[PDB]
């Protein structure tokens, strides 16, 4: 069992990273942070954004469209999306298992997350 961090921007897939810090670092570099700025300011910006409902990845004072999703996998199978059992997640945005709607929704998400 292994956790990976999936970075997306405005619906577009970027990468799967092994740790949260790697995923965060990638977004910050994408947003033009210097390596100096990250080491001196990121921990503070992330906690203050946490504390007051803001987007720590905001480049202009508004939601950045960046997201980090936490995937748990076993043998390359997605088991959980942000702590929620995958099939439960698919059901909540579509229909229940057994329906073609469920099968197509999970199929697209599987390919989306794994970069097919
Ligand atoms: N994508
Ligand atoms: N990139
Ligand atoms: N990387
Ligand atoms: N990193
Ligand atoms: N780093
Ligand atoms: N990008
Ligand atoms: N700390
Ligand atoms: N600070
Ligand atoms: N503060
Ligand atoms: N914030
Ligand atoms: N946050
Ligand atoms: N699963
Ligand atoms: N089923």
């Amino acid at each position: 069992s292994e956790t990976q961090y999936f970075v997306s921007h405005d619906g577009n897939r970027h990468d799967l990273f092994d740790t949260l810090e790697q995923a965060e670092h990638y977004i910050l570099k994408k947003n033009g942070w210097t390596d100096g700025e990250i080491a001196e300011k990121w921990a503070f910006v992330k906690k203050e954004a946490r504390k007051y409902g803001g987007d720590p990845f905001s480049s202009n004072g508004r939601h950045s469209l960046w997201f980090i999703t936490e995937l748990k996998l076993s043998d390359g199978v997605i088991m959980e999306v942000d702590g929620q059992l995958f099939d439960d997640y698919v059901e909540s945005i579509s229909a229940e298992r057994g329906t073609e709607e469920f099968a197509e929704t999970k199929r697209r998400l599987v390919g989306y997350y794994l970069g097919w």
